[PDB]
C-alpha cells in the first residue's frame, strides 16, 4: 500500500521540486513509489526528472529559461529542498529561491520548504532554516517549512499532505 497514491485528489495536480544539487530531491522522488523517473534533456546541460501517477505529476531539475517559465505558469506547487547541513551553501539556496520567487510565473504557486537530512548531527533545525532563508520576509505567499529526512521517507508525507491540502482546498 503506497500512502502517496491517494494523498492528491483526483484532479491534475502540478508539482515542481527544485533545489540545489546534492540536497536530495531524486531521493525524495524515488521515495514517492509514483512509477518511473523519466529524464529528459531538453537542451544540453538542462536535465530534468519527471514523475507521474495518474492525476499527479512532479518535475525535478537542479538550480544553481524560456522553458523554465513555461514550466513555472503550469505549477501549481512548489517545493524547494534544501541540505539542512550544508550550512556553507545555505545563502546560495536563499539566492536561488528567491530568484524563482521573484518570477511572475509562479506568483500563485503554494511553496513547500524541505529542510532535509535532518538526521544528520550538525544539521540546522527548521527553525533556524526558515531564518536563513528569509521566509517570514516572503510576501502574499502561502508557505510551509518542513523538516525530513529523505532517506528513511520521515516528514515526507507531513509536508506533501500540507502542500496537497492547501492546493485542494482554495
Ligand atoms: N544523510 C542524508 N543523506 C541524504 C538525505 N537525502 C538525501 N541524501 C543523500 O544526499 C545525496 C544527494 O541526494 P540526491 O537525491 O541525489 O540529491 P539531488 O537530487 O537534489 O541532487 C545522496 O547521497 P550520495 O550522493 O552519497 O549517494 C543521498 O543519499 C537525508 O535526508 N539524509
Ligand atoms: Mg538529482
Amino acid at each position: 500500500a503506497n500512502k502517496f497514491k491517494g494523498l492528491f485528489g483526483k484532479k491534475e495536480m502540478r508539482i515542481l521540486m527544485v533545489g540545489l544539487d546534492a540536497a536530495g530531491k531524486t531521493t525524495i522522488l524515488y521515495k514517492l513509489k509514483l512509477g518511473e523517473i523519466v529524464t529528459t534533456i531538453p537542451t544540453i546541460g538542462f536535465n530534468v526528472e519527471t514523475v507521474e501517477y495518474k492525476n499527479i505529476s512532479f518535475t525535478v531539475w537542479d538550480v544553481g529559461r524560456p522553458l523554465w517559465r513555461h514550466y513555472f505558469q503550469n505549477t501549481q506547487g512548489l517545493i524547494f529542498v534544501v541540505d539542512s547541513n550544508d550550512r556553507e551553501r545555505v545563502n546560495e539556496a536563499r539566492e536561488e529561491l528567491m530568484r524563482m520567487l521573484a518570477e511572475d510565473e509562479l506568483r500563485d504557486a503554494v511553496l513547500l520548504v524541505f529542510a532535509n537530512k535532518q538526521d544528520l548531527p550538525n544539521a540546522m533545525n527548521a527553525a533556524e532554516i526558515t531564518d536563513k532563508l528569509g521566509l517570514h520576509s516572503l510576501r502574499h505567499r502561502n508557505w510551509y517549512i518542513q523538516a525530513t529526512c529523505a532517506t528513511s521517507g520521515d516528514g515526507l508525507y507531513e509536508g506533501l499532505d500540507w502542500l496537497s491540502n492547501q492546493l485542494r482546498n482554495q
